[PDB]
């Protein structure tokens, strides 16, 4: 399949360069797959989701997606126009308040949701969590991402927008997730993204046009945009069998395009997320 004029994200990562404005993709599109967007909700009624998107979870009083935040990372996974994996179910798990925050607590217990819910869902071709959140090191919401990954979901995580080593963030620093920078559309390192040994991959982060609240779209920046990026990728390739979920980041990471990236520091990977599509 080909998409004339996408985003340049998603053109970017069925690309073995930058510049080009065509996503290509095979057309199973994620189909059998699902994934969990943990963050303020999803606006599901939006048309862009096809009725594949549902609220499932919200620890606030309301499941309703009151920031964007959520939407717009829901449509980088799986929005018909915007999305990786355009096939793909998706489940919102609203973990953040309409301020775009969440305690801790709050946040682990979605995690865990999420470890015993997929058993609820049908998704033959496997599990994949998307965590466009994050804040300063916890070893327990560490530890709870590890237990969501460690029961056969694809955990993708953000690595966070300070420029600074990843180590000091959560999830970011847990080392069994997939923790995902971002980049702009030249190539470089987004000037935000943090970096360091824990990541283990990058995706288009700058200027990210997808989905927002009252069916609307915008572009927006961070590595909170780059996660969607990978977790719709894994999706997509669970689909096609390429990978698993326990497999996934590593095959992500097998597969990238090495060395491409600019101001990437020493010390931390050089690879952006490819489909290897072959039409
Ligand atoms: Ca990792």
């Amino acid at each position: 399949a080909a998409q004339t004029n996408a985003p340049w994200g998603l053109a970017r990562i069925s690309s073995t360069s930058p510049g080009t404005s065509t996503y290509y993709y095979d057309e199973s599109a994620g189909q059998g797959s699902c994934v969990y967007v943990i963050d303020t909700g999803i606006e599901a009624s939006h048309p862009e989701f096809e009725g594949r998107a549902q609220m499932v979870k919200t620890y606030y009083y309301s499941s309703r997606d009151g920031n964007g935040h959520g939407t717009h990372c829901a449509g980088t996974v799986g929005s018909r126009t915007y999305g990786v994996a355009k096939k793909t179910q998706l489940f919102g798990v609203k973990v953040l308040d309409d301020n775009g925050s969440g305690q801790y607590s709050t946040i682990i217990a979605g995690m865990d949701f999420v470890a015993s819910d997929k058993n609820n869902r049908n998704c033959p071709k496997g599990v994949v969590a998307s965590l466009s959140l994050g804040g300063g090191y916890s070893s327990s919401v560490n530890s709870a991402a590890a237990r969501l990954q460690s029961s056969g979901v694809m955990v993708a995580v953000a690595a966070g927008n300070n420029n600074a080593d990843a180590r000091n963030y959560s999830p970011a620093s847990e080392p069994s997730v997939c923790t995902v920078g971002a980049s702009d559309r030249y190539d470089r390192r987004s000037s935000f993204s943090n970096y360091g040994s824990v990541l283990d991959i990058f995706g288009p982060g700058t200027d990210i046009l997808s989905t927002w609240i009252g069916g609307s779209t915008r572009s927006i920046s961070g590595t909170s945009m780059a996660t969607p990026h990978v977790a719709g990728l894994a999706a997509y390739l669970m689909t096609l069998g390429k990978t698993t979920a326990a497999s996934a980041c590593r095959y992500i990471a097998d597969t990238a395009n090495k060395g491409d990236l600019s101001n990437i520091p020493f010390g931390t990977v050089n690879l952006l997320a490819y489909n290897n599509y072959q039409a």
